[PDB]
């Protein structure tokens, strides 16, 4: 807001950078596996690289440097920062490696071995991500599960802060989890990242179902007009339904606070079964912690490599 921003920005080396490989792709960008390791450091960090796709049209590295801007800003579990940036040709922007990838491709992958106290941490630990990005005063505005990213199984960070702003301050575009008011009057708030986290929620809860499947995005406001909403998944109880559905009120200051929203689903995460109804969740277990590559007895995890 007024606050002077002294996050330091790091400039690192093309040549601290070991190992490489390419991890996802998709001309909006693309991302890579490495390793990093500090010069004169006997550390070695699991990093993504990501460098994103416009060859080099300025245009790219206006979006790309403002986005480490903000990454460089954070610093919450459920956050990922930046960890640095490398100048050579196009910009890199270089982060922890979450081993696991994104939330929303970890659902579709694991829809069998997924136990509701999963989801409900999921959703507790995103509210919290969120919750500081407001504190921070930050407009994520595009919160969606494919931006969620997964360290471990119970450890997910909010990612992609591409759009992000500050409340007020001026300035794709992705309709399906975007609040009506930011269809209609392009209005981005608080309250607006809190429909989308409400979309994030119901991709969850339904595994990854692609939201509004049939609909194309060009008739999308009008459908909301009319007041329908996502379906109640199956899974879901009507409690933790309803949560989904005060997210996606027309009246933005009536829709819950990334505060209640990590309350509510706090209380719900003591008993999970009482809120989630998954065929034969009980024993159901996931891997963790992180393997793999020759040497790996200096391997240390970002979360660990703190610098003053
Ligand atoms: C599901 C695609 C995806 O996002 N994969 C992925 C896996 C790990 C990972 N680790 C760290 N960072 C990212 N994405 C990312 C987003 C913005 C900036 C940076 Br440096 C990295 C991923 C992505």
């Amino acid at each position: 807001g007024e606050a002077p921003n002294q996050a330091l920005l790091r400039i690192l080396k093309e040549t601290e950078f070991k190992k490489i490989k390419v991890l996802g792709s998709g001309a909006f960008g693309t991302v890579y596996k490495g390793l990093w390791i500090p010069e004169g450091e006997k550390v070695k960090i699991p990093v993504a690289i990501k460098e994103l796709r416009e060859a080099t049209s300025p245009k790219a590295n206006k979006e790309i440097l403002d986005e480490a801007y903000v990454m460089a800003s954070v610093d919450n579990p459920h956050v990922c920062r930046l960890l640095g940036i490398c100048l050579t040709s196009t910009v890199q922007l270089i982060t922890q490696l979450m081993p696991f990838g994104c939330l929303l491709d970890y659902v579709r992958e694991h829809k069998d071995n997924i136990g509701s106290q999963y989801l409900l941490n999921w959703c507790v630990q995103i509210a919290k991500g969120m919750n500081y990005l407001e504190d921070r005063r930050l407009v994520h505005r595009d919160l969606a599960a494919r931006n969620v990213l997964v360290k471990t199984p119970q450890h997910v960070k909010i990612t992609d802060f591409g759009l992000a702003k500050l409340l007020g301050a001026e300035e794709k575009v992705p309709i399906k989890w975007m609040a009506l008011e930011s269809i209609l009057h392009r209005i981005y708030t608080h309250q607006s990242d809190v429909w989308s986290y409400g979309v994030t929620v119901w991709e969850l809860m339904t595994f990854g179902s692609k939201p509004y499947d049939g609909i194309p995005a060009s008739e999308i406001s009008s459908i909301l007009e009319k007041g329908e909403r996502l379906p109640q998944p199956p899974i879901c109880t009507i409690d933790v339904y309803m949560i989904m559905v005060k997210c996606w009120m027309i009246d933005a200051d009536s829709r819950p606070k990334f505060r209640e929203l990590i309350i509510e689903f706090s209380k719900m995460a003591r008993d999970p079964q009482r809120y989630l109804v998954i065929q034969g969740d009980e024993r159901m277990h996931l891997p963790s912690p992180l393997m793999d590559e020759e040497d790996m007895d200096d391997v240390v995890d970002a979360d660990e490599y703190l610098i003053p």
